[PDB]
């Protein structure tokens, strides 16, 4: 069972890896925003504290993360307008069903893994 | 269940990392020598080509967890005397009992976790 347990971890995870190009830290996170940011945006700064005491990552780590998120068009970020130095990150309707899609996806090989 | 998976290897990982400076490839390894040279001694370019058929790894990635796992003296290497040079690898008794001592520690570790 722990030899189970890491045969299903390197499955998923070349699974992941090989289909969305994402890491598990990756879907740590998007996991966070959806619960965090479904359509309101919140402060980068903000993001990043509550990211980092509930996932147990660095901030460098969660910003790669972050970038290579909203690189791959799952996550959304806007700056100013007001002041230029605040940036906002947020889940749009399209990163919405993205996130469905994905999870629902991983989700289920997941359930298949937890078998044989 | 996603988020729940990556949470318990995090802490399987931290736990492995931290009080034995092990990975869990390494543990993947140390197994599978469990299975293959308890009896006998084994060459180790025979090892690695029935380890890469039944753990999918890189070479590049068992020859690193093979030296790790003979520095930290939970494997026995030997070279043959005679004719070749060849490397030969092994458990002796002492690594058969730290084997055993290792396993059931993480076993019991990875029970807690699977309950929270």
């Amino acid at each position: 069972t722990l030899l189970g347990f890491y045969k299903q971890y390197k499955a998923l995870s070349e699974y992941i890896d090989k289909k969305y190009k994402l890491s598990l830290n990756d879907l740590a996170v998007l996991d966070l925003t959806m619960k965090h940011c479904k359509d309101e945006k919140v402060l980068m700064q903000s993001f990043l504290k509550t990211a980092m005491d509930e996932l147990d990552l660095s901030r460098t780590k969660l910003l790669v993360s972050i970038r290579r998120l909203i690189e791959k068009e799952r996550l959304s970020k806007v700056r100013s307008s007001k002041d230029e130095r605040k940036i906002y990150i947020y889940l749009n309707n399209d990163d919405i069903s993205k996130f469905n899609a994905l999870f629902e996806d991983v989700e289920q090989f997941l359930n298949i893994l937890e078998h044989h």
